[PDB]
């Protein structure tokens, strides 16, 4: 093995920029040569295909984003992507390819490495939906934007005893809405893993009111339904001072934190170091707060679980 | 007089509590009693106004909202209400009321000066839409926190080439808008006060798109239409990849900005001497950058100018 | 059991006001009474200890610093503190303690362990110097205050092509430097567990100003010199712009990340539970990623191990 | 008119390069080609010149510092320098300059334009220190810098009853420390323009201390004396509970506020514009909340006056 591709695929996630410089550093010091690979595997079937030099990864480790670009491609499931991205592959020389994404792009990795082209998966998303891992990059910086934001409606909730309803983004994950759920001490979180009782909210509500409790706060997961919805089911209980709002596509954005560039920097180091071994079609994460890896197969057949307790924990904490 | 009043009414804005210690702290250096006034005019009417020691002031600077909270009151305009609360502040020897809000809580104000409890406005709102001031408490943060939203917008569309239509608050002024969109760099602006024209911002996307461009942000204040409505006028006039996010509540929170806490605390201290010179129906702002006063009735004749060249500009600006 | 007392010890950090906040609503909703005590030990035997109701850890979860105050008290170690603090602890009817703070805090709870009122040690320190305990709640702010700090240093540095030497906190610990270290692209991470060599420093000052790069950055923490010292040592072996920054004690403050407080509400439910089962003398933490226990005195016999493999990951990363 | 050259000169401030961002986009929409000019007045000796199209100003206005860097050139002054420099933009083809920098800068703008090279001075600087401006591009953001620092620094204060004496930047100009001191409610703030009285200040804090206040706040302008110098004189006149620090260079850098980022849009779009109808030896700033220009002969006669007014209303906002 002597050069290696990156690529980006999926949503884009805070620290997607630190694990490329990772990667392409910790390769560069073992002598490998580095590929940018532009557009996910959209651009690989295109050939945007780039020689990537150490001083190309300078000023990037705080940089949200992804600088090579990600975009979405269909075909490349199918052999004829598959076939065309190969060509491209062989086109530069390329032994090996790391995949920075989701779950979804773990597929891709697969794909190619039953190709004779060995390629590490590795987390990038702020959804944390993963098997096998407790964390993706961009998931602390996603939780903290999110953080960030309630904070401010927390605020102005307060000062005219207001119950907000608010979604954050997840996908089909509740994890982001547990942690930041409990970060701000919301009344209630709201989750597809695990039922929920509008009843049982606005009782919560209701009671806190009581209690002269000046806010409230339901943090509702995207995955489960808008906050219109949910405001509107909840109006159905009770007669609530209550707005609906949603955050957006600000979780997606921002400079990093220190836990995802660190992140970033372990993951696509570990990356490199497996393919170094001769390893491929692997998948790295957190696992007992260690760095982990499987093969991507496991992963097919596995659904990743979250912290759930939290919503016990939660329970306690919010009067 | 030796007794004064302080409230807070209309929509919270951060810096509030800055202008509630600064009234507090300079009455108190010039030998006045102060009184905290609860929910606005509502709890003036209900009686809960309570004496604000200097030391209860402490560590408010930085706090977001207002600690005295503030409630919307229909009656107090009626004279059921004035009286009302005139005899609530006759009952705590009360000689004078510095009145914190938009310039909806000003008629409260006058109200007031006329029944012979000289009053003064100060502009708390983070809309900045007062006649003859440049700036209100709150605007700069609202600013500062739309901006740091927006720019997490632009991480993730230029990862993606995506187009976001984003709303920003403002009630029925461009202000926040235009300049938050000049900080980011919006392709457009769209605001109630200046004509605009969907298919012209189309064309300007189109041609950044030819000449390479990864993301497109168009700002419009909720004043116009929502996000979801513009982009639905938007993709009439093309095929974009376009997503609409609106920013929220959190437009109104989190920790005031250096400027809104010095704005805070001048203002304040201004009320507190316009009172001991014995002038009332008095609204307080900033007009060619330093500190000016005017009679309440003339703002009711006025209209709120905002800096519409701002548009010109990012038009040259925005490639 | 019935009645416990809560105190914070030892130098503040970020995310102790969500513990006291945690272990209170845990406690309540578990039909015991709460009892704050202020000013740590010191006044634990001054006896300033108060009923904490549910209502009154309310707006603490996002509030730096410690709301009951810390403050040093020697003589609590000696059997005259003790045994006044115990009469006090007798005197309000507190059967049990909640101690946060630092390892130091621990001997104050393991000496209230011994005279019948069973105790728990909370990790309350930006330092992560304790040992069994992979994190302490401030430490992940601390992280980011710093890092956030540093990425302004490294954006002043590299328009003029600057090398910074920056010390950041962490007593005797080198945890925040190599953690900082990793997140900012140090080019050296200096500290007190691991041998450094300043030549070797400057010679990757050296190439990397061969090569291009347009800053430099050295980590060093605290505990092993000032900047200044290390600047003076590095001036030594080639001719570098170079200037020395000491952070200092904003480390300690400013609001807690997502992860202090969820990691601070996990602790204090844990601190509670073990209190119920009758339980004392212990200090929980995290390990393997999970909430854990231990003997306070076995934590006595050992040390904190940090995560040195970032040195050699850096060792990668900084070109 | 036909090319123009950018270059910035002196220490650099956040929003420099979305004034770059502002003259490239205005010039080029005025039918100018437009030349960036690297390290300042150094790499125009050099002749480091290129050119700088519209889309090479993309992803600029939201970044610190300043990509065409900085550097210092004494030569320039003299006529070796200057005529090095001139043969150079002429090389080019270059017949106006902007000079992006402090008042230092300016002198190289006056030069300039009297060999036939029309130029504009931009107050690109943190320590608003330039005579006939109100502001100057860094200065807003540099203020939140030292806020947001001195309020994590109040927190941790605050849990411990401490005094903190902390050193800002500003060069010999107070501005810095008297916003950011009335803005973080410092007990005293000490400035180069105005007589200071250390026993009167520590009269202050003992007041304070026996009014039950829990945290002490001196802000030191850099251009008085060290932090830790102050300390030393204040233990003079009482035993405090006292640290100090220097906040340093993080005040030059960190992404550019809303303020920020708007004044350099409209100082550059106003130099642009300047050169346009043949004008040159002009300082573009604030004056009256407005942009106005001056003869650069004028400022060199003249005196940065500050808002001195702040110290007689922080005397009463400090208890």
């Amino acid at each position: 093995m002597k050069r290696i591709g990156i690529l980006t695929s999926g949503g884009d996630a805070p620290g997607m920029n630190a694990a490329v410089r990772a990667v392409t550093r910790v390769a560069i010091a073992n002598g490998l040569e580095v590929f940018g690979i532009r557009y996910g595997f959209a651009g690989l079937v295109a050939g945007d295909i780039f020689p990537l030099e150490s001083e190309d990864v300078a000023h990037l480790i705080n940089v949200s984003g992804t600088f090579l670009y990600s975009a979405r491609y269909p075909e490349f499931a199918e052999e004829e992507g598959q076939l065309a991205g190969i060509e491209q592959l062989k086109k530069h020389g390329i032994d090996a390819v790391v995949v920075i994404g989701g779950d979804g792009s773990y597929h891709g990795a697969l794909q190619l490495t039953r190709h004779g082209f060995n390629s590490i998966g590795l987390p990038g998303t702020i959804d944390n939906d993963i098997p096998y891992t407790d964390a993706t990059i961009g998931y602390d910086t996603a939780c903290m934007t999110a953080m960030d934001a309630i904070d401010k409606i927390r605020d102005t909730a307060s000062s005219h005893h207001r119950v907000f309803i608010v979604n954050v983004m997840g996908r089909n994950c509740g994890d982001i809405a547990m942690r930041v759920g409990v970060a701000c001490g919301a009344d209630a979180i709201v989750i597809p893993e695990r039922p929920y009782d509008v009843e049982e909210i606005a009782n919560r509500l209701k009671q806190a009111q009581e209690s002269g409790k000046d806010h409230g706060l339901v943090v509702v997961a995207e995955g489960v339904m808008t906050a219109d919805q949910f405001m509107a089911e909840l109006k159905k209980y009770g007669d609530f001072d209550v707005r609906a709002n949603v955050l957006g596509h600000m979780q997606r954005g921002g400079t990093p934190t220190v836990s995802d560039r660190v992140l970033a920097s372990k993951l696509g180091s570990e990356a490199v170091h497996l393919l170094l071994e001769g390893k491929g079609g692997l998948a790295v994460g957190i696992e007992n707060g260690k760095v982990t890896s499987h093969d991507i197969l496991d992963l097919f057949d596995e659904s990743h679980r979250g912290d759930y307790d939290l919503l016990k924990l939660n329970a306690d904490l919010s009067r």
